[PDB]
């Protein structure tokens, strides 16, 4: 098994920062990644704490909310020291601390989200996680381990929804162009709540709204990705 490492391509004027999913790792955006250095850019694919090794726990007892916002915010400046202009986007955990960043952090030009409407809802995480930790051991032939992951999983993804309350709560104080992408047969979160994500940046100078219909939920990997880098191109040419 292979852990995921961080990565970094070198750009001249403009640089991106993608920020990956919960259970994911830096291969959410290898496609997303390439895309952009083949249009010029400077790309940054921070690892978060817990994720990338072969043993999920690792997740719920490595990581959280706090330390993957700090996370966020360090893969931010590393960013905006370098280039001139700096995006950022997050497929789904990673959108939360995107949408952070806009409202919080200097020197952003625009930025948004991969399958993250950040209001809480109807949601199948704890499913996708238990398959996900399936799939993990199976590979690494380390028994089931579903008992000690019900034993934090609750807990963390009540921080994570906590985290995310205040970033909705504060999605008006979003100036920059914003970038949303959904998936149109997410079956992880629920898509409905991208439209209420759109409708709360009242003060976003705009909001770029794409809805990808037969796309499961990550969209930077499946079949919706092709679309997806052009319309997030698209985008940051538009800025």
């Amino acid at each position: 098994f292979r852990k995921p490492q961080p990565f970094e391509y070198e750009g001249t004027d403009t640089g991106v920062v993608l920020l990956h999913a919960y259970t994911g790792s830096p291969n959410d955006m290898n496609f997303m990644a390439r895309a952009l250095q083949r249009s010029g850019y400077g790309v940054y694919v921070p690892l978060f704490s817990g994720h990338g090794t072969v043993e999920p726990l690792d997740i719920l007892t490595k990581g959280n909310p706090d330390i993957w916002w700090a996370e966020s915010s360090a893969a931010v400046a590393h960013m905006t020291a370098k280039y001139a202009k700096v995006f950022v986007f997050g497929l789904s955990l990673g959108g939360i601390f995107a949408m952070k960043a806009l409202e919080t952090l200097p020197g952003i030009t625009a930025g948004g989200v991969f399958s993250s409407p950040i209001l809480p809802g109807k949601h199948h995480l704890v499913p996708g996680f238990l398959k996900y930790a399936e799939y993990m051991n199976r590979l690494a032939g380390k028994s089931d381990e579903s008992t000690q992951i019900l034993a934090y999983l609750p807990g963390q993804l009540a921080a994570i929804d906590q985290f995310a309350t205040t970033v909705a709560a504060d999605l008006n104080l979003v100036k920059q162009p914003t970038f949303i992408g959904q998936a149109g047969q997410d079956e992880l979160v629920d898509g409905r709540l991208a439209y209420q994500l759109r409708d709360a940046l009242i003060n976003a100078a705009r909001v770029d709204f794409h809805w990808y219909d037969d796309a499961k939920h990550v969209i930077t990997v499946n079949s919706a990705h092709h679309a997806l880098e052009e319309d997030v191109i698209a985008f940051m040419q538009q800025e």
